[PDB]
């Protein structure tokens, strides 16, 4: 049956599992500012913290999202004849993970993979995200009516997201689109401006009863944070954690636990690519995602808050959203305030003082060297006034704190435009990346190399730069010299 294929497909929404999650959730995501991985596998400071990650921590996030997309993909479109909401499932669903593995590497296979085949040529970025678009508006077609008639009963069966209810998937699918349209409207601004349009009318998020969880974590009914954390091998990042120190942020006992290695309490992270090699037991009793407090708490996807800032950063763009930018702003936080049950977001908002915190590492003796100057003087309250750069990092810093935890929010929103401020490494073990850019991209991987050669080299010619390196831009990061 068509739909039990699409509860694997669908491990690309959170990744639940526990090494799925510590590969996409607490790797190279620390280049979003959020999460610390403390470990360092026996391998030192040649760990993604300091951009020079081994082969196999480099080709994990390839494996792990291809394994849950293919050959499902190819099984559904083949039983279903590409027609109903299965289909569109397949489709959103593949669009999902494909459109993640793009903004890691850059060219990955889409257009020319056949049922079995593993030596697809590579589709350039533009193909490959102007593809995603073509399929996600398909997805979105079908959806659109079929959520006319009331709860999908094939669906229902299946979908520990919303239960069947395609309306609700018709909103995700339009704030995907928005997410995707954003990401590439530097490289791309009328295309994309096109497309975050269509998404607008088509309907986003805009109540945290949209918000989307993996409900089940998986059907394994335990979260991957919570077996990670555990190990521990996951902590609280410095970054985010200071960030949300200086501005008094009523959503940190939402999102973090009090550190317990000295008795001053409060909120501490860890410096992601610290000056010591990263130890677990080191760490251990810094602050911990919340998350992983209770592993009953399902994994999130994607908040309604999301939808409310990437229509706040268009309307700073000068594109028709439906609302000024100041409006989605506001609304953006407080729906993150909503969605973790936290109140006094109106104070909050009034806030025109506080200013994200500097991090100090006092816990441990002999940490000064993990110490680091906020570069970011970003306030919360809205100001008309403000030149367009303060703006956007205003919009961006918020948008950062309330999709949380989240791998890739940050990272792919600093490659793109500077904003919000992720602190660096201390160093980069890595010649072609330095601390102030940090690692631009993921490697293509040894098993491409290995069995799919000529099209892997011929993506290499794909790049930015024509090398395949961490240090290479991807079509749509802001490049060197500012432009894309
Ligand atoms: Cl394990
Ligand atoms: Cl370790
Ligand atoms: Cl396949
Ligand atoms: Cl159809
Ligand atoms: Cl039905
Ligand atoms: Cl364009
Ligand atoms: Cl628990
Ligand atoms: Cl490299």
């Amino acid at each position: 049956p068509a739909s039990n294929l699409l509860s694997t497909m669908f491990n690309v929404y959170a990744c639940p599992q526990q090494n799925a999650c510590q590969e996409i959730n607490c790797m190279w995501a620390s280049f979003s500012g959020q999460v610390t991985a403390t470990a360092n596998w026996s391998f030192g400071k040649n760990i993604f913290a300091y951009y020079n990650a081994s082969e196999g921590h480099n080709d994990s996030s390839w494996g792990r999202l291809y394994g849950y997309i293919y050959p499902s993909f190819f099984l559904v479109e083949n039983s279903t004849e590409k027609k109903g909401v299965i289909y569109a499932m397949a489709q959103l669903t593949r669009v999902y993970g494909m459109q993640l593995l793009a903004s890691l590497q850059g060219p990955i296979p889409y257009t020319q993979m056949k049922a079995g085949e593993t030596e697809a040529p590579y589709d350039n970025e533009q193909t490959v995200w102007h593809a995603m678009f073509d399929d996600l508006d398909n997805a979105i077609t079908i959806l659109k009516s079929a959520a006319t008639f009331g709860v999908n009963q094939d669906l229902a069966v299946v979908d520990q997201f919303y239960k069947g209810d395609c309306s609700k998937w018709l909103k995700f699918a339009n704030t995907l689109k928005l997410r995707m349209a954003i990401r590439i409207s530097g490289v791309e601004p009328e295309y994309a401006q096109t497309k975050a349009q269509e998404a607008v009318l088509g309907g986003v998020m805009e109540s945290v009863g949209d918000s989307s969880y993996d409900t089940t974590n998986g059907g394994i009914n335990e979260n991957g944070y919570a077996i990670v954390s555990g190990w521990p091998e996951v902590r609280a990042n410095a970054c985010l954690v200071s960030y949300m120190n200086g501005y008094n942020d009523p959503r940190r006992p939402a999102y973090f636990t009090p550190q317990t290695q000295t008795a001053a309490g409060g909120y501490v992270g860890v410096r992601s690519g610290s000056a010591e090699i990263p130890e677990p037991t080191v760490y251990a009793n810094y602050s911990k995602l919340f998350i992983a407090t209770d592993k009953t708490l399902p994994q999130p996807v994607m908040y309604a808050a999301e939808a409310a800032f990437l229509r706040a950063e268009g309307a700073l763009k000068g594109w028709n959203m439906g609302g000024d930018a100041k409006t989605f702003y506001e609304k953006g936080v407080r729906l993150s305030f909503e969605e973790f049950g936290v109140s006094g977001a109106d104070d909050y908002l009034a806030d025109a003082t506080s200013i994200p915190g500097n991090y100090v590492d006092n816990l441990i003796a002999g940490h000064t060297g993990n110490n680091y100057t906020n570069q970011s003087s970003i306030t919360i309250k809205w100001e008309d006034g403000a030149d367009d750069a303060k703006k956007l990092e205003r919009v961006l810093t918020q948008k950062w704190i309330a999709c949380y935890p989240d791998p890739m929010n940050g990272w792919a929103d600093f490659r793109r435009t500077g904003y919000p401020r992720i602190f660096p490494a201390t160093e980069s073990m890595n010649a072609d990346c330095n601390t102030g850019r940090g690692q631009r991209r993921l490697r293509f991987t040894r098993s491409e190399y290995n069995n799919n050669k000529a099209n892997v080299e011929a993506a290499v010619s794909m790049l930015s730069n024509g090398k395949d390196s961490n240090g290479t831009d991807l079509w749509w990061a802001m490049k060197e010299n500012g432009t894309y």
